[PDB]
């Protein structure tokens, strides 16, 4: 049904201020589970989608958007039509490839060394939950069609944090190396919006951890005193940390750092067979991840 | 006037449940800034005080208590009379010498290898802020009554922290070396109380620091938002730390360490001419000091 | 040519004490980059290889070994024939799947909760650089033979260190949970050897780094004294670290941590166009990587 | 005899290029053990020495040089006559006071905030082993004769290191705060000479520790394997550290830092009743001190 969910939505059309995106023609791909979708913007040709429906478990599904009409390059890129399309894809695909040849902004940005995720195009995928990025710029006759941005949704909450933390490093490395105030300004603006989403995740991770610890030490009577102190202190540590994110304070990451340490200490020591200790150590570990990109 | 503050208090008398301590006779000692004070307990003779008023800068002031009445040895040592006296002396002298010949408990304890500060007699001085200790058992030739405990107040917070850390070392070493459970129990009880007083000082320094920040950001309207963020976050840092000290948690000093960092950062940045900033930066620094002995 | 490197080696045969492995028949699999290889042991049937040559960038290459001859199950599993084969495959595939149905030892071990990497079968893959493991016991619907071990080589040194750290966690957790001393002994023996190989890599990376610095400061005459101090001190840092690894000391990684810092500092500062500086900075960075898994 | 050693040497005279220092008149001081010595330079009056021979244990001996003839101020200060005099005093007194009123250089330097020890005058005392400094500049009618530099020889090897480490801090604090290149240059030149003496002390402390550890693990057979590894590794750690001081490398303090940690770990764990473990832990602790000012 995965295919028809696609075929049906594309046949129906995707509306936008820049025009409606409709399916032009479809064709069977290289393999049995591969298909090619040609799209139009209004009446004019837009781009092609190369899709893979997947074959569990060795083959992950993915989508490749390419063959963008150069006449529409200044219209499509950075438009709602662009957003609406990705909005659609993100609902079906965890892995995505985009040809950025016709995107002068992104190409220029990538050439000047911006991280793939903080590029104009990459930013649009980031907003939709894609955390892992790879910039292919090297074909050199070794791999055909070598100008694409690869983006994937995180495997786990751990992976999501791993990626954002890494992205933090690439960002700071780029800033110190860049000499373009206009470029740097755009990148920082994009990055800031990212921070907001990250801090708000710590907030909720903190609370879902706080309530979990409270419920633990309250109802679970057959526990140590070292354990009533672990879950106790952790609950307040997350409380302090949550307090700093709420006001979005600059000293927040220092606190999350401490809180993460004893949230980890709490999870390792209080984890057990009970449902109470299952969600206790669990919600602790969900918070520890939240702090990593800080 | 330093001498007359003394003479006036002893002439008036110092009352206690075991009797009133009054001055019997005073006499000029070997040197000009040296005097001998004979004291009575009720009507019976108690001991003699050898005092040195000091002569800045080469001579630190000190007091020597000796000639303890052996018949009253079991009534005085460990009594409020003993406490009230030291309480009095600690207000005037940074350095003190005490003959422990007539103190059987202290004597036995010192013989069994207990740290001077953790002896029955030594503990009472420790309570009053004396941190540096020396046990004389050798009259070393030119010292009369070569069975005395020497105690000095710390030069600095570093010196105070230095001394307590060293005592921590002698304590653990003693615990492993002694084979008397009754002895070890008494000592441990004393040491625990030492931990308490430091924490109790942190608890209170913490509150008086919070109130300083609370009143500052509240009433001081003409300040930055960076200062509003400084005093704000600090107030909560000290809040979190206070909670851990209150429950006497093992993770308390870890919190105190962090809170101390941004309390100092707050003090340096928010200090000013105003009474609000005078006490804000002030009370912060009092807490920072309080945390040092951890 | 990637396929023919394979076909040529299997046609030639791979010899071992338990017999020679030769290609019986090859056949086109479900997809174009998919093939099935039937193998014999001496003259008797052994197993089938399902291989994927890969299709950059969306498809990682992988190999699936299955259809193990049950009559040879006790001769093959744990033999040089098994080792020689994996040794061969590890040169061509970063991702591998192995059916452990006919491997009673591995089967029993996996059932008793041992980490996949630390199973009899899994350990042999671990030896070859495979760090990421997944135990399939659920055929999960669209997977034939749903009793397989999946192993992947690390993406990066961070990923490698990440995986080993996680395995360290599963290991200690398993030790506390199992009640079979014979089982625990085997596992611990395996894990210790893992520690060994990492250290043995550090030992050798350390020497090849020392020689690089030794030859640099010696032969490279046109260099700074800061560079003479860089390569000089580094050579001795690695010397000290090597001594601790050699005696297999518990304080070895502490030394490796420091030496790694100024080996990187040396590499960054002494790297240049010359062959002496090309290998100097080079061999330094190889040691730095070697220390990461600690 | 302590007095006559003085009286005899002063009567004999102290020769210098700037003239001979001879005793003019002597007089009994404030107390029984106090004396005043008036000195001449050639035939012209020089200064007065106020000396205290000591009275163990409560009274430490000290010497105060004051009443310097202003006509000779540019001749005496910074002369060999000045050095020879102090050379003499340092042989008898652990505590010294010097009026710096007639020393324009030192006064100006102290006024501009240089540490007492790194002043022109203070430097001369530092060379002779005096480590603790206090600058009295505040009389304000509270203490008479309030313009003196106080210098003391260290109580222990621990104290010596404590002082130098503190001096390192005052030095760096002053440098960043000062805006006089001529002044800063002089201070650094003085400080550098200090570093040399400090590094050479680590060298010998390292070796006296190295040989001590070798002798320990070699002859002491009834020791743990954790103990053969402690004393073993420490011996090599000090070796590496010693290596860096010998060439006087910039990365030296980083190494001493590590070595000090496991020299302390070695002393605590290997210390015992035996003469071998007495000097082992001992020589370890002598080295740990050496690293502190680094």
């Amino acid at each position: 049904v995965k295919y028809e969910e696609l075929l049906k939505t594309l046949e129906n059309g995707i509306n936008s201020e820049e025009g409606e995106i409709r399916l032009v023609r479809k064709s069977q791909g290289r393999f049995k589970e591969e298909f090619n979708f040609d799209l139009s913007l209004g009446s004019k040709p837009l781009l092609t989608l190369k899709v893979f429906l997947g074959r569990k478990p060795y083959w992950q599904p993915w989508v490749e958007v390419f063959g963008v009409n150069p006449n529409l390059r200044n219209v499509f890129f950075g438009s709602e039509a662009e957003r609406k399309l990705y909005e659609f894809l993100s609902e079906h695909f965890g892995r995505i490839f985009v040809e950025y040849f016709e995107d002068k902004e992104t190409t220029y940005e990538l050439q000047k060394g911006v991280p793939p995720a903080l590029s104009r195009l990459g930013f649009e995928l980031l907003k939709l939950g894609y955390t892992y990025f790879r910039d292919w710029f090297i074909p050199e006759g070794l791999m055909e069609g070598g100008h694409k941005i690869q983006a994937e949704k995180p495997k786990t909450a751990e992976a999501k944090a791993r990626h954002l933390a890494n992205l933090k490093k690439e960002f700071e490395e780029f800033i110190g190396k860049c000499e373009d105030e206009g470029l740097i300004k755009k990148v920082k603006e994009r990055y800031n919006f990212l921070e907001e989403e990250i801090y708000e995740r710590c907030r909720l991770a903190a609370h879902h951890c706080i309530h979990a610890c409270e419920r633990y030490l309250a109802l679970c009577t057959e526990s140590s005193r070292e354990q009533r102190q672990h879950a106790g202190d952790c609950a307040d540590l997350c409380r302090l940390a949550a307090l700093l994110l709420e006001r979005r304070s600059p000293w927040a990451p220092a606190a999350c750092e401490l809180a993460a340490r004893y949230a980890l200490a709490c999870a390792e020591r209080c984890d057990g067979d009970e449902p109470l200790e299952r969600e206790c150590a669990g919600a602790c570990r969900r918070f520890v991840a939240a702090c990593h990109p800080l």
